[PDB]
């Protein structure tokens, strides 16, 4: 039961062992971490997990710019070469993509409710961790099998996600009028360190060598858009924190 101490014991027992055993064989080692993300999701949000198993794919195989000397090895042993570049990427992108799915059914429901403040409160932070997760991703070297389309995939929901945010705060802002901090501060981190690197990112996986990056600019450019409606539609500048 997810409330039982024993699940707690098997969950610690499950990261511990992927704490310190390494074994290099791709199989072993997806469905060990299968195993660890399905106890997890039933106890509490992985947006953590996500993030230092980001933190080590991005140590173990290297930046994009090939000048970062990063190594974070204590998080996570169950991070190799050969492990970590074709088959672990593929199932955090999943875990990534079903959190987002969440998220996109709180927003949608909270569309049409128009509970509320802790929800959103909730929401925001779980797109934070999240975008502290992609910024530590987006950054590395990935192989350009499935592993990249992915990503390209799951980012473009990223951007679904956050349009469709900037789009109910667009409904909400003219009969309450203003912001919450925390939308502010999460707008402009999205500005400040999301979205340089995106169009970083865009240039790098542009380089590297056809649908989903057209996706994935059409997406970003729709969520300026809407942030320009926004900023014109709620009497607050978010376009001070934009360039």
């Amino acid at each position: 039961e997810p409330s039982s101490p024993q699940f707690v014991q098997m969950l610690s027992w499950t990261s511990k062992i992927c704490k310190e055993n390494s074994r290099e064989d791709a199989l072993f080692c997806k469905s060990l971490m299968n195993l660890l993300f399905s106890l997890h999701v039933s106890y509490k949000s992985p947006v953590i997990l996500l993030r230092d198993l980001s933190q080590d794919i991005h140590g173990h195989l290297g930046d994009i710019d090939q000048d970062v000397e990063v190594e974070k090895t204590n998080h996570f042993a169950i991070v190799n070469l050969r492990t970590a570049a074709p088959t672990v990427c593929l199932l955090v992108l999943s875990q990534a993509e079903k959190v987002l799915e969440e998220v996109d059914w709180l927003i949608t429901k909270l569309k049409g409710q128009v509970p509320n403040q802790p929800v959103e409160k909730a929401i925001i932070m779980q797109l934070g961790t999240l975008l502290t997760f992609f910024h530590e991703l987006v950054q590395t070297a990935l192989p350009s099998g499935s592993c990249v389309d992915t990503l390209l995939k799951d980012l473009c929901k990223m951007y679904t996600t956050l349009t469709a945010l900037v789009r109910y705060y667009l409904q909400v802002c003219q009969s309450s009028g203003g912001i919450p901090k925390n939308m502010e501060k999460l707008v402009k981190l999205s500005g400040s360190h999301l979205t340089p690197l995106c169009y970083s990112f865009i240039s790098y996986v542009q380089n590297k060598s056809t649908k989903p990056i057209p996706n994935l600019i059409f997406a970003i450019e729709q969520y300026e858009k809407f942030l320009i409606h926004l900023s014109k539609k709620s009497k607050v500048s978010l376009m001070q924190h934009m360039k």
